[PDB]
């Protein structure tokens, strides 16, 4: 049974059926609902409970293939059953893992970038062992993805959970993020969103360097142990200085940003197994840096200042000065990234492509999970076509769930 | 059960309890869910189930007063219970109404303009009997709200619902909307969302004027009977012609819009009762006209034209040429409404005043129902505090529901 | 002894030999130098001193012909001597007259229109005797030249002056002009520059209408007699109402002007004869009305008002507000004229057309008399080629001279 | 004898007597006429042709002081007479020079700045001895007058002409001026009026830089010797980059202009002495950059382009596009110089003051020598009072004369 949804802009309608295949988990605009969280545990998933899911994942994987693969399918099911019954858990083939990481992306309902899903570099780092080693893998990763400014998407997978006590985790939210500091006059220099995390880093040893853009160290957690700190060697963090193609004074704001956006603190779910260490990256969309990173009040908040030097009437709020200023900032980001041969995509182009993605999804697998709230751009929203797209939002499997900030639960062994 | 609600903008965090007294009706971004609709009926609501709700609301009414008048309260509940007795339904004092309209405004979650909820003008018209009287009651409503420039808000309540066979309802979307016509060569002229309806109007005998800004006539329904067209007198329609502070050429586009946004076809629910005609108006928000009306591909869609006219790089999408037009078009709208002294609200001031309201509502009733998707303005979203506010969405009584539009069910006499 | 003459704009460089013929009469920018006036006299030009000037002209006339008839040159030269000896004066042949009016035009150093000179209607009114009769020829001239808006150049020539005591003249500076009146409160209303003359008319019987554009009557003198008033029928007075093509409000200044510019008060000198009655007209140049008639402080003086009305910064001198208004008014004039199918020439075309003329003159007769001060338009001067053209000013024969205005010398019967 | 002259705008007339004192020298609109030029010579000015002129000046000087200085005056008259009897020439006191330069400024009849005359830095450089020494002096002068943007007027005076074989002159017509080059395909780059000169320096060994705004070298001539080239230190050449305050695109024209207008190539006459080296500067009038430098066909010629940039009907003349652009360019010039904090006066302000200057001169020496052709701005002429003022032109003494340009008449060592 089918659910009707309409693109009010084109009149085109899809019939969504893939929903009636969803894990059945209005908590309305909540950023991190419980429904999308996967907490810690501390005994391994009951093996009885894991079995049906593993058959289901094996079944998904095999029915992904061009011709039927009967022989090897039946083989794999038996194989997997025995493995769980005898060992409590199971291991997945090198391929299975590729397929899952790609599928879980495809299933991520907040990612506008999804047209790229079939195209994802998969770093199998499951046999990883000290934080020493986690750090090395993460560099192998950043080097590949930064690709001399021609960003590519890639994922690095650290060994499954077992226990719920021997977790491999990156504690940082993103691989590369700017520090933020509470200054003695009560003011915040740096990135206010990160005041808390940086404190943690300082507490754990890091020398606080008191600057607008200091890159915070990796906080790496091997086998559930206490975390250890590593600094990403600077020449692997690729950055872009902001300038504006018309306004000189832009350069004087002395603004820059990193090229590579990588989520680190999220957990991957596959046929019942959980990986709490999987950092993945794509490339940036204009507005993320422009609108958010630079104009959000709780991030860099450069909006007021720019209005002032565009000489706008920053006091009559009705003059739309704020909107003008946003747009200039956003041109500046794109322009800088282009003037520099560093991959980046504007929100219009993104949305356009997402519409094509959404189209083939319905055409090919009967559906497409999507968070409208997340997918419609932080700026000039109803000008993009996704704005007028009725969309359904649901949890499939494989899937990327958020977990609980690691420090919130860790026991300092 | 108290539910946590954060404003990632400031940090300020609300507790929410009000959700609990919501007779609890992911249908994600669906424009009109069945959840939010009030269908047609052919019998009157059963004695049995109409009484509990009748009581419910009288309760609300009284425990909202100066203090608490104890036996108007038992003598009003005496009244109602014995009123359902002898004709199985009931009346509301010329005054329980003033309350429930103001209350159901307070309760409509998509309205960003709810700081003004107590400042409403109630036009009692529940006695009214030809459609041609409906017409006059509406023109009172209009001349009043238009107020020669300075807009005030008003609702007009028509007779409730007996058999359902005898409904009083306006078929229009809003009172003032522009007609849309499908031209000989297949092209469209006017407001293209309204083609549909303009068509219907013509079939009911309206002479089409084949013009971009023609005001479509009222289609009116006297208790059940077929509908009759009455055109509004042209000088009860206040309109603003568009021009730009900086762009003399903007006039050349010859664009204008109406002063007054009113909603004809929603149904009010009050402690059990249903009123299928209750038009209500407020004043316009900048974007509704600037962004939405003018820029939407399925509306006037002038964006391409304005960018040619500002000579931007209208072929390189990533030049943000779209985002600039949209700003400039909106300054035009905002500026034109000041130049001709007509109440208008830019989307910032709206947002801010909403945030103040939302704060009040959580302070004084422990909850504020809000549909994030509708409240965040259609341009420059994240530059308005509401974007960063987590919100809960729920239906209370009294409430304004959408109906299936008359022409689709109404049995043709 | 040719004089070098450089056009700094082009670099092109003429050699003037025609100044050698100048009757050799720094009076820098004086509007009416003594040497361009022909005063009254009160005895005929002495037979003696006239004779050579008559021959003079005669050779110049015949030496003008393509052909060259020697025996007619002699026949004419003979007729003339034998005419001057016996009458004391001579008579021009009809044809000689055409030639002479045309030549004096060519010889008018202040007239940018000269490209047109070979092409000019000549009305012979030398046999005229009553003032009423003068008035008839004049309306013939006006209907002819007005030509339903397609203006044509023409001159009407009244009886030569005989003894200086029997002059036929028009006292009016121009055939069509608006009255200026001195109001009781100090202020002036109408054409301030014309208060003076208006007064005289009132004095001779005319009823003042106290209106901004009131057409003054004709003040006509027939051989010596006190002048008489006739009003040109409103039908022969073609006018144009100013509107601007972007500013509706322009029409609110209720401005108009007349289509026909005719100098009436000047004196033609041919071969020692003086005709002090000879009005001639051409078509208007934009700027004459736009810059001069409307913006001269001592004329209609509308400039400040057009300023306020356009919204410019009219107390900051440096804002160039004075210069923007003058451009817009000047457009209104051209626009208005086009709009009503009435010949008008803008000052740019005029400039260029003069340059083509000047150059032909240098080619064909070795010189071209030219008053730089009068020829360079009253706005955007250096933008016209005549500005960078070095010129010589000098008096040839025939020639149009200024006269001492009649009322200043006339003795009244 | 008195000479009456009218201001047609104001009605006001002066009578002029100062002209009787003019050393008695139509040479019509000639830029650089014989009568205002001052020959080279090869003998000293014969002593007793000098004498009457020396007494004359000495008389003027003492006559300038508020209270008769009888003794000191007589002393100086004999002083001088002796000096001439015995040396065949004379020196003038440091003070007399200060007085002369100012008087001669007052007497230069083409300078609308003259309102300032009483107010001039006078660099005595009469002791000067080499071309290098000349260069030294000229910098003192530029750093002084440039005065950090706040322009001040100054004159530097090099040693009087002796036998006029040992002249001291700067061959450059102005101090700072841009080179103009004739490019290989005959197009002209830079300042086309300046081509032939720039070629001269190229030939005296300047390395041509082939840009738009190349500052030319100084061509210096000491003691009649051949000249030598010096380049002004670039940081003494203050320039203004041009931007319109409404049109961003203006900045894209990439125009700038120097801040200091200094005339070198003129000769000072005082009491029969000739100074062939006296460079003077004042500050700019808007128009001479905006209208002339930027719009003359023979200059930077931008008009066509700005027209295109502005959407104007550059193909239909009568649209007055040309007039509209010349305005905006001019605004840009003033606005640029104002924002960059550099003295400039606009042509209305200029003219309004000349008018006060004139009116004082009449009040107080019975005259004011004025070239109307040069005084009336190259734009909106009629809109400035001077257009309407009849003015007399004549040569007093002291006086700044023009010279045969040095390269025409230099005996090449
Ligand atoms: C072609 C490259 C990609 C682009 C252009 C892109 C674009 C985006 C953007 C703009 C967001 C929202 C970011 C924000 O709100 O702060 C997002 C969210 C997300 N994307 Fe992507 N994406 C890309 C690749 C990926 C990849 C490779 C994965 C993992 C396989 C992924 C999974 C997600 C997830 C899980 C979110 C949720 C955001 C959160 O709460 O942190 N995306 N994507
Ligand atoms: C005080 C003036 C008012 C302002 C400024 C205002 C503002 C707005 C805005 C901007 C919208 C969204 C428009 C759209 O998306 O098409 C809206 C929708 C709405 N408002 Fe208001 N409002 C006002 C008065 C009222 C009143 C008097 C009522 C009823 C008593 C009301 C109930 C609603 C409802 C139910 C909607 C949803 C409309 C729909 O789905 O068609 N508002 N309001
Ligand atoms: C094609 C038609 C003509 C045009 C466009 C034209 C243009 C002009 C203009 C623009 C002026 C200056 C007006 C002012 O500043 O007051 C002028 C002055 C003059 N033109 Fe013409 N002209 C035309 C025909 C004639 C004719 C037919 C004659 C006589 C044969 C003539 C002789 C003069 C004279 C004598 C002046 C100086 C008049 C004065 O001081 O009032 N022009 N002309
Ligand atoms: C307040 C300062 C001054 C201003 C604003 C000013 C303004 C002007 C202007 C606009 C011109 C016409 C320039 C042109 O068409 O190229 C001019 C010409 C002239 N001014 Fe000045 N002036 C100033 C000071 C001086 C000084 C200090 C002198 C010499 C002492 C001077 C002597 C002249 C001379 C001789 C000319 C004739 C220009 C030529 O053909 O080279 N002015 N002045
Ligand atoms: C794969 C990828 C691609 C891309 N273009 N951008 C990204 C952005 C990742 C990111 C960076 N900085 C902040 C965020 C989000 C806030 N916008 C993370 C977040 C924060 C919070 C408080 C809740 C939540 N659910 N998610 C996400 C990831
Ligand atoms: C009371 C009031 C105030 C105000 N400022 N603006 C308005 C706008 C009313 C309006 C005008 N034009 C179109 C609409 C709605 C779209 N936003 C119509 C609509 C269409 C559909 C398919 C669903 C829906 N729920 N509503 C609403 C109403
Ligand atoms: C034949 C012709 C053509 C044309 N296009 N314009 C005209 C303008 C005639 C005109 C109209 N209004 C005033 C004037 C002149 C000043 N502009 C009159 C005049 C006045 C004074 C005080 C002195 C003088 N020499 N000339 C002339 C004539
Ligand atoms: C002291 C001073 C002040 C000021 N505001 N402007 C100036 C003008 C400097 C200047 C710059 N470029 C050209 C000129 C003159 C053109 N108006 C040059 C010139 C050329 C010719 C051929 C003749 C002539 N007499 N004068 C002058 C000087
Ligand atoms: C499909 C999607 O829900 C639809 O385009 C909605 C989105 N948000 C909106 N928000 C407001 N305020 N008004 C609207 O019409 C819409 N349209
Ligand atoms: C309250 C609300 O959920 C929150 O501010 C969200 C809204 N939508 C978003 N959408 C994206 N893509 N990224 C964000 O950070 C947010 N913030
Ligand atoms: C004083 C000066 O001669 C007078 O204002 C002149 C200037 N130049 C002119 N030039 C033309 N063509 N017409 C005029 O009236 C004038 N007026
Ligand atoms: C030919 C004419 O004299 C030449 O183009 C003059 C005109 N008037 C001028 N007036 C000023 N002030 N400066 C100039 O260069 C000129 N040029």
């Amino acid at each position: 049974r089918h659910v009707r949804i309409k693109n009010w802009g084109s009149g085109m309608t899809f019939q969504d059926t893939l929903h009636h295949k969803a894990k059945g988990i209005c908590l309305g605009s909540i950023m991190t609902p419980k429904s999308l969280t996967r907490g810690p545990r501390d005994k391994p998933t009951p093996p009885d409970e894991l079995l049906p899911q593993a058959i289901e994942f094996v079944n998904q994987y095999y029915g992904s293939f061009k011709e039927a693969k009967i022989e090897e399918h039946l083989a794999r099911v038996e194989a997997v059953t025995k493995e769980i019954e005898t060992t409590g858990t199971y291991q997945l083939t090198g391929d299975e893992l590729i397929f899952a990481t790609k599928q879980a992306w495809r299933n991520a309902p907040r990612c506008i970038g999804r047209i790229q899903w079939s195209n994802l570099q998969v770093f199998d780092a499951r046999s990883c062992s000290t934080a020493r080693e986690m750090f090395e893998h993460i560099c192998r990763h950043v080097r590949y993805s930064t690709n001399n400014g021609n960003i590519r998407s890639a994922i690095t997978v650290f060994p499954q959970r077992s226990d719920g006590k021997h977790d491999f985790r990156v504690w940082n939210a993103q691989l590369i993020r700017y520090a933020g500091y509470q200054m003695p006059d009560g003011s915040i220099r740096g990135d206010p969103a990160n005041v808390e995390f940086t404190q943690l880093c300082i507490d754990l040893g890091w020398k606080p360097k008191y600057g607008r853009f200091d890159v915070v160290p990796l906080v790496l957690q091997a086998n559930g142990r206490d975390p250890e700190l590593f600094e990403i060697p600077p020449d692997l963090v690729l950055e872009v200085a902001m300038e504006h193609p018309k306004y000189e004074w832009f350069r004087e704001l002395e603004l820059k940003w990193y090229a590579l956006p990588a989520v680190a603190n999220m957990l991957l779910e596959v046929g019942g197994l959980e990986f709490p260490g999987c950092p993945f990256n794509g490339w940036y969309m204009g507005t993320e840096i422009g609108v958010r990173d630079f104009c959000d009040v709780q991030r860099y908040n450069i909006l007021e200042e720019v209005g002032r030097r565009m000489g706008l009437e920053t006091h009559k709020l009705a003059s739309l000065w704020k909107d003008q200023a946003v747009v200039e900032i956003n041109i500046a980001v794109l322009h800088s990234f282009q003037k520099q041969n560093v991959t980046i995509m504007d929100h219009h182009s993104a949305a356009e492509s997402f519409m094509k993605y959404m189209q083939n999804e319905y055409r090919s697998r009967g559906g497409c999970p999507a968070d409208w709230i997340w997918l419609v751009p932080p700026m000039s929203g109803s000008i993009t076509p996704v704005f007028h797209q009725e969309m359904l939002n649901y949890v499939l499997s494989p899937f990327y769930y958020y977990q609980v900030e690691a420090w919130k639960t860790h026991v300092w062994q």
